C-alpha cells in the first residue's frame, strides 16, 4: 500500500525477505562477491524495517522496481565490472529495469561448483550455518539469474535440512550424499522446465500453449466446469508469459494472484487444496503447482454424446474452433489423468484434422463417423512402451537396463558423441527407475515429464555441435512428434564403422580402484565405442565380449600382482574380440 517494501517484510518475514534480496541481488551483480551482497542485504534490511515502524519515512514510498534500480546504481564499480549495464543508469524507471533485465548474463564463465569432502560441510555447516547456505545460496543464483527466487528459495531449506540430520548420522556420506544428488536432479529438472516452457511459448506461440493447459488443468482439476479450467488457464498464460519475460516482481504478483483466486474458488476448482491454500503467500502458489489431481467425478458418460452423434457438431465447431476443440481436450483429458499431456493433443490433433476434412465434405456424420476409432492406436503407441521398458528394467536392472539403451541408442545414431551417448542412456535410465515403479496408472504422465526434458537437453547439445540430421529432424519437430520421433529412429544402415583404435579399448588397475558411479562411465563409455566400431555385432557376440571383459576386469584385479595384467590379459581381448566380430 503506502509502502511497498514494508508489505513484503511483514508478509515475508525477515528471513524469507533476507534471502530473497540476496538472491535478486546475486543474479544482477554476478560478479560481486558474496561479502559485497551481504552487505547490500543488511543494509536493504535495515532500510526495510525504517518502513516498517513507519510507512512514512523517507523514500518509503518509492515502487520497489525504484528502489531496487537505485541501489542497484549505488555500486561503484559497476561500470568497471559490468560495462553496458552501468549505462542502464542514466535511464528512467520503467525502461532502466527493462535495461537492466536485458543484461542479465544466462552463461556467466564461472567455475563450476566442486562439491567439498561431506566433512568438510557438516564443519562448515557447524560452524557457521548462516554464512556455509547464504554462500551456497549466492553461488546458485549468480549462475542462475532465471531461476525463480523464491523455489530456489525452496530448494536452499531443503538442503539445510539434508545437512541438519545427515550431520550427527555418524555415517554422514551415507545419508547425505544420496541426498544432495536426489537435490541436484530436481534442481535440473525444475530449471530444464522452466527454460522448456518459455522456449516453448516463442518457439510455438500462445493456442498450442493454452492447448497444453487445457489438458493439464483438466487432469488436475476434474471436477471444474470448462468455464473454469478456461479462466485458469486464461490466467495461468498471462503468468507464464510475464515470468518468461524475466521481471521477478511482476512475475510474482502475477503468481500470488492467480494462487489467491484459486484458494478464494475451492469448491469451483478442486477438493485438495484446503492444505496448500493456508499456508503463507511465499509458498502457496508452488504448492498448488505441485497438488494431487482432485477425484473426478465418478460416472461421467462417453464423449460421443457431444462429439460424434449429437446434429451440430460442425455447428458448434465452426461457431468457435478452438473453445470447441478446448472443449473435447477439457472433457478428455479429465477422463484420462493417466495420460501424457501430449497425447492428449495428438488426440485432439487428430479430432481437429477430421472436423476439418469432413465438416466441408458431402455428408459430415458419415466421414467424422469413425474418428474414436483413430485414437486407439495413438493410445497404446506409449502404452506398449512402458509395458515393454518397465519389464526389461525389471529382468537386467537398473545399470544394465542402462547399458541395454546404451546398445539401442549408439546402434540408431552412432555419429553422436559417446559423452552424449553415455548421459543420455544414463538419464533415460533414471527415469525407467523413478517411473517404473509407479503404477500403470501414474506412469505415462511420469515418463512424459522427465523425457521432455531429457530430450531437450540432447537437442540443445546437439544444435551447438551438429552431428546427425535425424537428431535434427526430431528436435524441430513439433513438440507433439518429438518422442515419437525419436522412438522412430532405426538402425543406421549408411554408417561405416569407425576406424579400430587400441587405446579406446585398454585399461589399467586404476579402474579396481574407482567409484561405482565413475567405474560404469569408462565401462558404458568403452561399450559405445565397441558399438561404434562393430555396428553389426549381434545381441549374443556383444554379450560374449561384455562377458570377457568382466571376466578379465576381475582376473586383473582379483588373485593377482595386478598392473601387467592388463596389458597382458588386455591384447588378448583386442585381439580375440577383435576377431570374434570380425
Ligand atoms: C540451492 C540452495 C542451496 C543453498 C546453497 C548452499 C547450500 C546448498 C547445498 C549445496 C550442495 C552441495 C553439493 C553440490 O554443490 O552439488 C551441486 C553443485 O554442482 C551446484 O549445483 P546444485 O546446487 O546441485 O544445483 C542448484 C540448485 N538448483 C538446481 C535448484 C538451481
Ligand atoms: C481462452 C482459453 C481457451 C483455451 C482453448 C485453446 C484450446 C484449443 C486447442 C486446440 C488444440 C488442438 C490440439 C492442438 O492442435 O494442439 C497443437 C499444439 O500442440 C501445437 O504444437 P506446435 O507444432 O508448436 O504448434 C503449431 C501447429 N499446431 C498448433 C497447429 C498444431
Ligand atoms: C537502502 C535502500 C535499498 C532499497 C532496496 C529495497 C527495495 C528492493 C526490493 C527488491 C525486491 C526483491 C526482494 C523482495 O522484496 O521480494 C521479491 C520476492 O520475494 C517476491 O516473491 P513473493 O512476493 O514472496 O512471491 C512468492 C509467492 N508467489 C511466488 C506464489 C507469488
Ligand atoms: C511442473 C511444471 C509443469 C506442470 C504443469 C503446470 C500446470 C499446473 C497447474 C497448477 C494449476 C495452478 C497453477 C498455479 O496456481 O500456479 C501458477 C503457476 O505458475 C504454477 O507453475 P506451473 O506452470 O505449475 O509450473 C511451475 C513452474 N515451472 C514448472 C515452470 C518450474
Ligand atoms: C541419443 C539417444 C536417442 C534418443 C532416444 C529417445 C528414446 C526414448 C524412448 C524412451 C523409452 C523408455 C521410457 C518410457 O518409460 O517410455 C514412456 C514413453 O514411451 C511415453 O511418453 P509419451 O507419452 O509419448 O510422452 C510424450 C512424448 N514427447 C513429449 C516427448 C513428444
Ligand atoms: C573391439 C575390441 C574389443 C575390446 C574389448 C573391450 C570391450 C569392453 C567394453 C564394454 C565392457 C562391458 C560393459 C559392461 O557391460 O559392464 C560390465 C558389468 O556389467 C560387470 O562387469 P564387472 O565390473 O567385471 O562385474 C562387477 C559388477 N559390479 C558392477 C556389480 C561390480
Amino acid at each position: 500500500h503506502k509502502s511497498e517494501v514494508a508489505h513484503r517484510f511483514k508478509d515475508l518475514g525477515e528471513e524469507n525477505f533476507k534471502a530473497l534480496v540476496l538472491i535478486a541481488f546475486a543474479q544482477y551483480l554476478q560478479q560481486c562477491p558474496f561479502e559485497d551482497h551481504v552487505k547490500l542485504v543488511n543494509e536493504v534490511t535495515e532500510f526495510a524495517k525504517t518502513c516498517v515502524a513507519d510507512e512514512s519515512a523517507e523514500n518509503c514510498d518509492k515502487s520497489l522496481h525504484t528502489l531496487f534500480g537505485d541501489k542497484l546504481c549505488t555500486v561503484a564499480t559497476l561500470r568497471e565490472t559490468y560495462g553496458e549495464m552501468a549505462d542502464c543508469c542514466a535511464k528512467q524507471e520503467p525502461e532502466r529495469n527493462e535495461c537492466f533485465l536485458q543484461h542479465k548474463d544466462d552463461n556467466p564463465n564461472l567455475p563450476r561448483l566442486v562439491r567439498p569432502e561431506v566433512d568438510v560441510m557438516c564443519t562448515a555447516f557447524h560452524d557457521n550455518e548462516e554464512t556455509f547456505l547464504k554462500k551456497y545460496l549466492y553461488e546458485i543464483a549468480r549462475r542462475h539469474p532465471y531461476f525463480y527466487a523464491p523455489e530456489l528459495l525452496f530448494f536452499a531449506k531443503r538442503y539445510k535440512a539434508a545437512f541438519t540430520e545427515c550431520c550427527q548420522a555418524a555415517d554422514k556420506a551415507a545419508c547425505l550424499l544420496p541426498k544432495l544428488d536426489e537435490l541436484r536432479d530436481e534442481g535440473k529438472a525444475s530449471s530444464a522446465k522452466q527454460r522448456l516452457k518459455c522456449a516453448s511459448l516463442q518457439k510455438f506461440g500462445e493456442r498450442a500453449f493454452k492447448a497444453w493447459a487445457v489438458a493439464r488443468l483438466s487432469q488436475r482439476f476434474p471436477k471444474a466446469e470448462f468455464a473454469e479450467v478456461s479462466k485458469l488457464v486464461t490466467d495461468l498464460t498471462k503468468v507464464h508469459t510475464e515470468c518468461c519475460h524475466g521481471d521477478l516482481l511482476e512475475c510474482a504478483d502475477d503468481r500470488a494472484d492467480l494462487a489467491k483466486y484459486i484458494c478464494e474458488n475451492q469448491d469451483s476448482i478442486s477438493s485438495k487444496l484446503k492444505e496448500c491454500c493456508e499456508k503463507p503467500l511465499l509458498e502457496k502458489s508452488h504448492c498448488i503447482a505441485e497438488v494431487e489431481n482432485d477425484e473426478m467425478p465418478a460416472d461421467l458418460p462417453s464423449l460421443a454424446a457431444d462429439f460424434v452423434e449429437s446434429k451440430d457438431v460442425c455447428k458448434n465447431y465452426a461457431e468457435a474452433k478452438d473453445v470447441f476443440l478446448g472443449m473435447f481436450l477439457y472433457e478428455y483429458a479429465r477422463r484420462h489423468p493417466d495420460y501424457s499431456v501430449v497425447l492428449l493433443l495428438r488426440l485432439a490433433k487428430t479430432y481437429e484434422t477430421t472436423l476439418e476434412k469432413c465438416c466441408a465434405a458431402a455428408d459430415p456424420h458419415e466421414c467424422y463417423a469413425k474418428v474414436f476409432d483413430e485414437f486407439k492406436p495413438l493410445v497404446e503407441e506409449p502404452q506398449n512402451l512402458i509395458k515393454q521398458n518397465c519389464e526389461l528394467f525389471e529382468q537386467l536392472g537398473e545399470y544394465k537396463f542402462q547399458n541395454a539403451l546404451l546398445v539401442r541408442y549408439t546402434k540408431k545414431v552412432p555419429q553422436v558423441s559417446t559423452p552424449t551417448l553415455v548421459e543420455v542412456s544414463r538419464n533415460l535410465g533414471k527415469v525407467g527407475s523413478k517411473c517404473c515403479k509407479h503404477p500403470e496408472a501414474k506412469r505415462m504422465p511420469c515418463a512424459e515429464d522427465y523425457l521432455s526434458v531429457v530430450l531437450n537437453q540432447l537437442c540443445v547439445l546437439h544444435e551447438k555441435t551438429p552431428v546427425s540430421d535425424r537428431v535434427t529432424k526430431c528436435c524441430t519437430e513439433s513438440l507433439v512428434n518429438r518422442r515419437p520421433c525419436f522412438s522412430a529412429l532405426e538402425v543406421d544402415e549408411t554408417y561405416v564403422p569407425k576406424e579400430f583404435n587400441a587405446e579406446t579399448f585398454t585399461f589399467h588397475a586404476d579402474i579396481c580402484t574407482l567409484s561405482e558411479k565413475e567405474r560404469q562411465i569408462k565401462k558404458q563409455t568403452a561399450l559405445v565405442e565397441l558399438v561404434k566400431h562393430k555396428p553389426k555385432a549381434t545381441k549374443e557376440q556383444l554379450k560374449a565380449v561384455m562377458d570377457d571383459f568382466a571376466a578379465f576386469v576381475e582376473k586383473c584385479c582379483k588373485a593377482d600382482d595386478k598392473e601387467t595384467c592388463f596389458a597382458e590379459e588386455g591384447k588378448k581381448l583386442v585381439a580375440a574380440s577383435q576377431a570374434a566380430l570380425g
